[PDB]
């Protein structure tokens, strides 16, 4: 039984968009030793004019630092509601569904969001992103829909709280009875080779 890498994460966070090629290559590297796996982890009002800018500072921040790329015209327009559960959601139903699609669809969710500029917060979007993939819309909407889904999602959320995660991208190694926090924020490829490495080296 390998441990399990927990990668927590949500796809509207914008440094979890520039860490995707950081988890792409821990999980190419690291796969044979690690089973990893991504644990997602609310609103109804428009987005304020100081919280939006916040947002897009970060944008830049991530846009310069790691090269991931967004589209900044007409970014976040007044209206915008920023519901993150959909999204995570959509993610934990692929999870049901077919396992090997999760990091695959998490990403494409966020290339939609950041640069596509589309709205993954609704349905609509969410099923074309899980056709290009080869999940039909006949198995993916059910899901999506079902109070399973919508429970474990929920469920994720609160193990996250419980898990004391305070930073995002968050990455925990759970092994049997135990829990390690590898990183809580961006870190490059280097640092987080040179964690897992030692988390390996002292844990079997």
């Amino acid at each position: 039984e390998k441990p399990v890498l927990w990668y927590i994460a949500d796809p509207m966070c914008s440094w979890c968009w520039g860490f995707a090629p950081v988890i792409e290559n821990i999980r190419q590297e690291y796969s044979a030793f690690l089973t990893v796996k991504i644990m997602p982890g609310g609103t109804n009002t428009p987005l304020l004019p100081e919280k939006r800018a916040q947002i897009l500072h970060h944008w830049h921040s991530v846009h310069i630092t790691t090269g991931q790329p967004f589209t900044f015209e007409n970014a976040l327009p007044e209206g915008f509601i920023y519901d993150t559960e959909p999204a995570c959601r959509g993610v934990v139903s692929v999870s049901l569904i077919e396992p090997e699609k999760v990091f695959p669809f998490f990403a494409a969710i966020q290339r939609a969001f950041y640069v596509g500029q589309e709205d993954v917060a609704q349905l609509a979007i969410l099923k074309k992103l899980a056709v290009d993939l080869g999940i039909p819309e006949s198995r993916f909407t059910p899901v999506f829909q079902s109070d399973e889904a919508k429970q474990r999602t929920l469920a994720g959320f609160q193990r996250v709280a419980q898990w004391g995660i305070s930073g995002f991208p968050a990455l925990v190694v759970e092994s049997g009875t135990d829990r390690y926090l590898i990183t809580t924020g961006y870190r490059p490829i280097e640092a987080l080779r040179q964690l897992l490495d030692t988390w390996l080296q002292q844990h079997g």
